[PDB]
């Protein structure tokens, strides 16, 4: 189960340098430099990197120090043959975005938010990134005066836009990708789910640029099935990037390494990227817990790339079982992709048999043999069975 | 607080008329005769009804019954003016639709929903109904291999566009609604949330007849803000039905009536319904606690109304408070309101003042002064000011 | 993987017996006779059966009709070898205790609810079963007022006290275990955690003769951690049963077969059951979704004796490896075994190097490399090694 | 509505000293003096204060400068009469504390922890503190391997045995309370929910020294109702102490100011306590949300006090009003007082009225009219009568 860079395993700068502050307490690891980051990810057998801007050049750096950021980066990117597939913007740490950004009550702040988001987007592309995403953290609120919520859906819609704008009168290749969170930092964030995000996409101005950025532990922050959430984002043709890691349950968002959490929601998730031909960067938007040392940090990063393989293998062996084919057919799943009505409404509706002759009581009797089904995929996933 | 006709409340036949079956328990109530609850309803200061094609027609009842007990129920509508301004099908408590309805993976069960939902849409327009609900309770799995989720998308578009050519090509002035929920009674429910049902709508072929009819307590049941995702419907232009009721947290679906549950987001529900302009049917989609006779169903429908309408009141003197206004001013909601860069992108990128000249921490000093507006509304809900 | 019944799993009547009733539906399969259930699962290598009474005598039962169905289930238990473990009360299911059993409003229900119980305790011990669980499922309340909790605990704690005095006094050899559950079908449930049942059990008359049957879905519908809450109760002496099942997270009560639901929490579980030497039954209470015949409710039986007997597998090599013995030293697990100060207190006191000479800054930099640990742990439930 | 010092309303120096720092942003706010604190709290009409360790003298400080911040401090008091009724230990913010402080696994760090906690016990009761709180926030773990519970329980309880061994040797009059919380920053916390603290501390070598000091939104964070735990913690004389706050559900710990979150929850909680006749402090461990500036902070600590006084005065009208008075007994709550067999095992077992001429069907028809009795405590909640 060794990772290649084939197989498009990326990273945030901000997932392996995590230095462990949390509400709580103080930074437990000190602060990897942006370079040895991109040289240890390479020698793990990354395909590449994402950032925020934040993350590369220092709040409140001249351009000559932005430069000089930006310079010993792209060395490091060249020696390595590292990519540079994804880049974000970091719109909730400084306190001025202690509102939001792109939906902050002061029509200042706002303006600021669009003006540096522009800007890491002629970096990220200058620097070869296909997708921009935006996780709107600070997009909510606390209490239920304190945002109109169409009238911030108003000024949502309003930013995208405008990026939107930008992004084509520039000619850059580049799409975007919101990356939903149903709650933390705020009490509740808008567009809490990739459902949302979906609902919300179709209204902006010129919907093709935008698809979703779906995360494994904040659709399941809100008790949702993420492989159910993930079909729906590939049935719209809107998965344009994707974060795993790990988590147990409704809680605070735990950003485990991916296939701690939930094992199985894991395995049907690899399952369906996988038998859909997702092509899109495998990235790992986890944090390592704070009681590890710089040795634990890389084995976490290790461990996310290692159980992605583990849980490859186990589906494929999955799918292409013979007794697993005949249970599919068992439970006509081979059915369900058959159109209910393709001989058209007039037909159905003068079909006895689809409603006067039917014989209910029969079809009731049926059995779906679901859980023969489950056990022969608990089998291979737990290897008792090849 | 006395409900009038004018103040539009309405109930299904399935709520006051719940027997008390859980799941593991028997009814410890006698079954209301729907012609029964029409008058005690109307008697209640009810507008209107709702029913299942099963509530008014027993399950597998001849034509010759069928009609028997529509013209019973007809004649209760004419003594009362009673109007029936939402339907809706059963398709999850026969045992044939175990699996689903529309998305059930045996093609001929797919094949009777859709005739079963077709006559009762005749019924349900006959009867004077505006708004026709689905809500696919039996969609979705218990476990992961059981269900293709894009191949059962594919069927569920394929059942509501049939529908939608079905009411077009017979004339009939009548909308869809889906109503969303997480799980319960499948392990995970297909379009779970508000926001799925809004991006799934925007894929049908006339995505202009389907709105949602969103639950309190189902968004709750996923930990999510109801209000917001209310907001983000009346942004959408898809509110078009409503079910009231109350839920605590993330449990089983408990249907308490209106008030109880979250009693403060009750109040900036109906603080956004109505500043909104809303002018659907409030509907309540609650159950009478089984431990309760029938004195206490009654009593339980007339707190449905008089909490609404005691909340309408509180809502009304919060929005017109001068104090609350200025409040308002205060937290900057008036600048939420304006445009964030109506001189454009260029002009934008051209502004120092937005970016170069932006006093960035002088902006993070101002404080948003949310929770001083947050008392007062709280005040308002208690009556400790008018 | 094969089980006999050395590995002591048992099974409620109610369980393969689940006629797929829910809150939302019809039964979907016909009522086993309990003399059927007994032979099926001994089949399938059961070691027993445990039953409420209205599972054996239908409620209402004469004397005259109440021991012929005793009859021939002994008969069935004598021809078969089948123990009878553990027996428990249906106090939730007549409408008669819509209010609760023990802690009902109404005295002549509580009076009633413990005549009940006594009476199938006597048929309980006469059938050879070591402990009575008690689920008061009934025990609770929707609203605030419905229920002083005060006073209810003295109506629960007089209840169980009787219970404890009528064995003492008959020299029954049988303890009681208390069945926790959070909430359903009662908006919240009286002693709703592991914790709360283990608390209750110390203020009773004669404490060593209660401990509880946690259920791995009943913590998880918390949110808590199962296997921590086991070793609490181990760690109490307490752990006199235990029902296993499967649960995806915080939502209704699933009762799915076990390995389902969380599956690294039933592998840290089994691990804990193994390694601390639990030789009570392993008992399952789960339902057979509605969705299968009679062919999938014993493939989902067979399903839970499979996925322990693997789990125990793979507990058993992870905790034999000799790379895990020496990443458990590595994370200082020994150490947690040590005594922390017993050299005293005054020694403690009078030791400089654990304050004043104490190097906190040294001692912060130790990483606890859990995540080595954790992988090691997750390779062992794949079987990516042995 | 004005808070007196008579209120016995109390405050952390954590809590409006709270700077904004939280997972995914920096401080918003500056540190406040502890001295100014106490000063504008008195003015506000706080009864007292409490602190951590930590909040007073900075982590590391000397002797001399730990005795110069006492000094200003208890100038502070003297002239405001500022009482300090509760004191606890910071063992969760220095990067020493990753693993847990009495449950680490290293046995120095455990050792530390017990010297760091015995030097602020000596200080809070040189300052008169009744009470000291343990809340064990990094007790616990990410991963089921990193910690044995068992030993871990082992090592708390030798913990908590030993600072009973301190106290008692040293004469003082302080008792101690656990503040259970069940998840964050940990994973999963040991002793996470009242119960099972209140089970752990029977198991102490003097559980007459301990209680619990449970907090509102702790329990709310594992789905529980939080009054129905303390009557459980009051029923076991347990309640030493009660943390007060808001929390909108199963997310992160929001400590939101009290009577936000769950409304109607702490209508019921304030009922219990005065109905009960608590008499200790009324402390509120919550955090002005960071988008407050200064006076947000004493606005939010302001509306705390408020809301407890506005729903003491609704709880005492809903319990003194003759329509509640008659619509409980109609609800039989003053049956649920009754002895259910006070007349004993052998009278309740020769009881015929008891269970052979019991009217079962009688029973199961009376309503408890829980619904109007709702009704009535929502009306007296929202200020619709008197
Ligand atoms: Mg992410
Ligand atoms: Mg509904
Ligand atoms: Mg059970
Ligand atoms: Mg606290
Ligand atoms: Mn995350
Ligand atoms: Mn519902
Ligand atoms: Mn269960
Ligand atoms: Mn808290």
């Amino acid at each position: 189960y060794q990772p290649t860079p084939e197989d498009r395993f990326t990273f945030g700068l901000w997932t392996v340098g995590w230095q462990g502050r949390d509400p709580f307490g103080d930074a437990t690891r000190r602060a990897l430099d942006p370079v040895e980051s991109v040289r240890r990810l390479a020698e793990l057998g990354a395909h590449g990197v994402t950032f925020h801007d934040d993350d590369l050049i220092p709040f409140g750096s001249s351009d000559s120090e932005r430069e000089e950021h930006v310079k010993r980066f792209r060395q490091a990117l060249d020696d390595t043959g590292m990519k540079v597939p994804m880049a974000t913007t970091n719109l909730f740490t400084h306190p001025v975005f202690k509102d939001g950004g792109f939906t902050a009550n002061d029509r200042d702040v706002r303006r600021y938010a669009l003006r540096k988001t522009i800007r890491n987007i002629d970096l990220a592309v200058e620097l070869g990134a296909e997708t921009y995403v935006a996780w709107g953290g600070r997009e909510g609120a606390e209490s239920g005066g304190a945002k109109d919520v169409r009238d911030a859906l108003d000024r949502m819609k309003e930013a995208f836009d405008l990026l939107g704008e930008y992004v084509t009168s520039q000619g850059y290749d580049i799409r975007f990708a919101i990356e939903p969170k149903p709650n933390e930092p705020r009490g509740d964030i808008l567009l809490p789910t990739v459902g949302h995000a979906l609902a919300f996409i179709e209204r902006l101005e010129r919907p093709e640029l935008y698809g979703v950025n779906p995360e494994v532990g904040h659709e399941q922050m809100a008790g949702l099935n993420f492989p159910h959430g993930i079909a729906q984002a590939l049935w719209a043709g809107k998965l344009f990037h994707i974060d795993l890691n790990g988590q147990n349950g409704i809680k605070y968002d735990q950003d485990l390494r991916f296939g701690a959490g939930d094992l199985r929601a894991a395995f049907w998730l690899v399952d369906l990227l996988e038998s859909a031909g997702y092509s899109g960067p495998r990235h790992f938007d986890f944090k390592p817990p704070r009681t590890e040392d710089f040795d634990g940090v890389w084995a976490s990063a290790a461990g996310c790339m290692r159980n992605y393989l583990i849980l490859k293998e186990r589906a494929a062996a999955f799918r292409a079982d013979p007794e697993v084919q005949e249970a599919l057919r068992a439970s006509r799943l081979d059915e369900l992709a058959r159109p209910t009505a393709a001989d058209g409404l007039q037909a159905l509706l003068d079909d006895r048999s689809a409603f006067e002759e039917f014989d209910v009581d029969a079809a009731a009797a049926r059995g779906m043999a679901f859980e023969r089904l489950d056990q022969l995929a608990m089998d291979h996933l737990l290897g008792a069975r090849g």
